[PDB]
């Protein structure tokens, strides 16, 4: 229907809003954008989904999301290849792994003050409906 359609506009917004405020964050600038696999010719063989917050943008705009959840699997899947990645004791290691559980708890944390229970609720209801 047309409202459910406005249902999902409404999604998208608060979602690129979420996204783009994450994506200024000084902390989270080296999840931005792909790992050049220039530079990193071994990353696409260790990590077998990468994901950044541009490819996020583009998945929300491809109407990929129809639900909050479905999206915090792709914030989930940023920091959990982020923790396989570079798990040793070195302080760049360190470092990387503490910004990536940062990006996620500050994820969850908008979303648990902003998102209403019921606006979720309907979206996963017109899912399951398709
Ligand atoms: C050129 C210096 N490198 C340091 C970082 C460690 C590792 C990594 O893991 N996730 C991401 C994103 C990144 C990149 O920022 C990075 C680039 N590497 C591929
Ligand atoms: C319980 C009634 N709700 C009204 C508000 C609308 C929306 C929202 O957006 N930003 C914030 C902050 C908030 C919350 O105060 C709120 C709680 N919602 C999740």
């Amino acid at each position: 229907s047309m409202q459910e359609e406005d249902t999902f506009r409404e999604l998208r917004i608060f979602l690129r809003n979420v996204t783009h405020r994450l994506a200024i964050d000084k902390r989270f600038r080296v999840f931005t954008k792909p790992v050049d696999p220039d530079e990193v010719p071994d990353y696409r063989t260790v990590i077998k989904e990468p994901m950044d917050l541009s490819s996020v943008i583009s998945k929300i705009d491809l109407h990929k999301y129809l639900t909050v959840k479905d999206y915090l699997r792709d914030i989930d899947l940023i920091c959990s290849n982020a923790l396989e990645y570079n798990p040793d004791r070195d302080p760049g290691d360190r470092l990387i792994r503490h910004r990536a559980c940062a990006l996620r708890d500050t994820a969850y944390a908008i979303i648990k003050e902003e998102l209403d229970e019921d606006f979720e609720q309907l979206c996963e209801e017109i899912q399951e409906s398709r």
